């Protein structure tokens, strides 16, 4: 029987210091109703709680830690930078080495600027559409979140009326369209077109869970916007180096002319980034006039995590995040089955998540049919277990290079004991 | 004679693969005339470009450093951190840890939100002022940057009104010149009941340093209490560094909100607002202001900025006002010497030099500074080894290890650099 002791006393702490005792919501377990748990460290696919558990770790900080916890070459390069110091606010050659290897590894990125986090990058990204193209409107889809940017802050799904504080002056400028529906789109554009600077779109939608793009879907986007003159945006803030080596761009084949970084970009530390064609690139302060600047940009440490992180990603890392993605899609499928539970599991590159609910899950509103009572049960049953799955129905389960044939083995043998105690 | 050929050779490649080859736009030394300084290492004051030449440093990250590069108490944390995992996406004690530090050293925060960046910092804050009061319209002052959150980039000053804006947005900024109370009392009789928030730097730190008019600041408090409008100070660069419990224990004015960054992070990139617990209450996941971040909190960050605090105390204030004193006599002495026209200000710990006879009070002032002058002084400094923010409109930073010797020489290199402006 696992104690959660001193994770319930550091959060009686937590509760009188920060909104909610936490630094970003999804972290009070409050869609689980448990006790959140704290975290001490992590070594690979392992994390630890302060009580001394040990947890099979599918959160991995919501994405970054592609490697898992403390990857050796990652910790080696943030020792040697921050002995020699982490941040000049002058130009460094560590930027040039990151910035060529993302260039090298993004199709649609010819020239990057580095940011602090994928709300900067999405907030700058939607500017520099704006100036670019001299529009106002943005299109986005509903259920999906691009960072607190306030003109993303509209129908931004599970978490996020919509958030107070944004006024009509802004609200008025953004449209909203389900995720999946093309036609909607082509509609939105026969009243807009002309006004509509930007699309921004996740490849494959992680925020109301892992629901893939439908046959069709990003190629439409990509034909209404240039046939419009508005620009495409991926914003592959989860996607990126984590769907496919070369990105959800990549893998379905699709080129927009702007790209959101973020998460992976950092392995473990604060970055950002957006890039995409030259000449739209070139309209960003200094070279041109839409401003966008950051203090800790470009940092070395954040540079180092980052270029030690993506050069130990390999076509063959994939086709491993792949074949561990199917393992535990059978299984969670078999134990599913075997229990007479509602469920949709839906997989995309790495990318996996499970539904409980029948429907196909193809938008926010099928992903809204989930058994949430379940969910929590299920959450909490994995937690008695030793996963730590994402603590909410509208996520993925995230896997890293580390994860080994054991841990997907004893993932999947608690998948078996949670779905027994469901009904 | 100084070199500076491996610095041209990066920037040529930094040109095909960033914007203006750049990750931040002052990085580019446009204001000076100059080749961007590659910097390759720093320990202490000291800062060293890739052709090996070895600097004294003002500029310091712009603003974070206040111990310097590598300070060894810092760098041990963040080592022992790195070790252990740098973020874990579930709470952590070493969050409340610093949390419980900022609550005590800053009079306004009762409850605080970590973020990644003064940017996140401030477009937070406003978002909560207006969620909070029901109000669009936000007020800020000319020449002030605040973050490139789009509401904050009108009249945002030196190196920014930007394309990429809609009118929907710019319709709901109010700005007035910084100093002057009466246009403020001006916008409240005009649009008070539509205010949500005031937001204002104690001291003015991107028109160069302006502090504050006698009345200005009080004003503000007075102004946004009698017409139910917020009042936000900005403190990502006076905080932890103008004085010990920052710009508001200073000037002894208590804000509703304060957005924090810069030293908060010693050098990691960190943010953070925080404010009367009431207000602060309705942020998600307490209330329904949404506002998140990934990386927000993450212990590496966490251990940076609470080494970074711990470590200055009230005494660490006392001797930066005594080098900021020195370094303001050794500069109006040389100015005044060869007979250039200059105008020091000083607030707190915060010094800047203007090339103006001028009272510099606000951004109208500051524009009257002669920006050849400034250049030709600049390429004089760093000929001489001294690293000083290129830019006019900036102060120079103070860290905790800048000794008399580096004061000293900084003067006598100042000296040399005056004499060849006129
Ligand atoms: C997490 C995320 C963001 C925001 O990134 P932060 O670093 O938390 O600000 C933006 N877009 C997507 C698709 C994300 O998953
Ligand atoms: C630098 C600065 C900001 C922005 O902080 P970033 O971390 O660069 O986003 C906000 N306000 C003031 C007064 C600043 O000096
Ligand atoms: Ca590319
Ligand atoms: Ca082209
Ligand atoms: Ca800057
Ligand atoms: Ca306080
Ligand atoms: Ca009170
Ligand atoms: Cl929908
Ligand atoms: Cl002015």
């Amino acid at each position: 029987m696992r104690k959660f002791d001193k994770s319930i006393a550091a959060f009686e702490e937590a509760q009188d210091l920060m909104p909610g005792g936490v630094n970003s919501p999804v972290r009070a377990f409050k869609s689980v109703g448990m006790n959140p748990l704290f975290m001490e460290r992590g070594k690979g696919s392992k994390v630890y709680d302060i009580d001394g558990n040990e947890y099979i770790d599918y959160v991995l900080s919501w994405g970054p830690l592609i490697h898992g916890h403390a990857n050796d070459r990652v910790v080696e390069a943030l020792k040697a930078v921050a002995e020699r110091g982490t941040s000049f606010g002058a130009p460094t050659e560590i930027e040039n080495k990151l910035a060529k290897l993302v260039i090298e590894r993004v199709p649609s990125i010819e020239i990057v600027r580095m940011v602090n986090s994928g709300t900067e990058a999405t907030m700058s990204a939607l500017r520099l559409a704006r100036g670019y193209t001299g529009r106002n409107k943005i299109l986005k889809f509903i259920g999906c979140y691009h960072g607190h940017g306030d003109s993303l802050l509209i129908k931004a799904g599970s978490g996020v009326p919509d958030s107070p504080g944004v006024p009509e002056g802004v609200a008025k400028n953004t449209i909203t369209v389900a995720y999946n529906d093309l036609e909607s789109v082509k509609y939105a554009f026969e009243q807009f077109g002309d006004d509509i600077a930007c699309v921004i779109v996740e490849p494959v939608a992680g925020n109301m869970g892992v629901v893939p793009p439908q046959p069709g879907f990003l190629e439409g986007l990509r034909e209404v916007t240039e046939q419009n003159g508005a620009l495409l945006i991926f914003d592959e803030v989860m996607t990126g180096f984590r769907v496919a080596y070369n990105c959800g761009q990549g893998y379905y084949g699709v080129t927009p002319d702007l790209t959101c970084l973020g998460k992976v970009i950092g392995g473990g530390l604060p970055v950002g980034a957006y890039g995409g064609k030259a000449e739209i690139m070139r309209q960003v302060a200094p070279s041109g006039p839409i401003y966008q600047a950051g203090t800790l940009s470009g940092n070395p440490l954040a540079m180092a995590a980052g270029y030690e992180t993506l050069v130990q990603l390999t076509p063959e890392s994939y086709v491993e995040f792949e074949r561990k993605a199917e393992m535990l899609e059978a299984g969670l499928r078999k134990a599913a089955e075997k229990h007479g539970i509602p469920h949709h599991i839906n997989r995309a590159g790495s990318m996996i998540g499970i539904f409980f609910t029948d429907e196909p899950v193809i938008n926010y509103d099928a992903a809204k049919s989930s058994n949430l009572q379940f969910f929590a049960a299920y959450y909490r049953e994995m937690v008695e277990q030793g996963v730590f799955l994402p603590p909410s129905q509208f996520e993925g389960l995230f896997l890293s290079t580390v994860h080994s044939d054991a841990d997907i083995e004893a993932t999947i043998a608690a998948a078996e004991i949670a779905m027994s105690k469901l009904k």
